[PDB]
């Protein structure tokens, strides 16, 4: 399938134990895609002071369309030193590895895979 319905656990930034996917734009996008497929991917909602608590490069999920079965359509955009790799809509949050942190909510997304 070109798209996969996912429910992403929403994590508080101060709970997150692994604060990024790796060390290059290509690696973080790769790792994010693998974790999204394996159901081992969390979402941190971006507010004032969140991103400097996480590791660059960042992986964002961004709205790709204006929501089948409640799932918002999204795609991945990476960022390193203020340059983004991809072009998409509004940020729903930043992706991080999920290693058993207790979520505060779930974000239903339809991922262009």
């Amino acid at each position: 399938k070109t798209h996969v319905q996912l429910s992403l656990p929403v994590l508080q930034v101060r709970d997150v134990l692994v604060r990024g996917f790796g060390d290059s734009v290509e690696e973080v996008l790769s790792e994010a895609r693998q974790h999204l497929k394996d159901g081992t991917c969390g979402l941190v909602e971006v507010e004032k002071g969140v991103l400097p608590q996480l590791e660059q490069p960042y992986v964002f999920i961004k709205r790709s369309d204006a929501a089948p079965h409640g799932h918002v359509m999204v795609e991945l955009v990476a960022e390193l030193e203020g340059i983004q790799y991809g072009r998409s809509g509004e940020t729903l949050g930043v992706l991080v590895p999920h290693v058993g942190e207790i979520p505060v909510a779930y974000r239903k997304v339809l991922l262009r895979k």
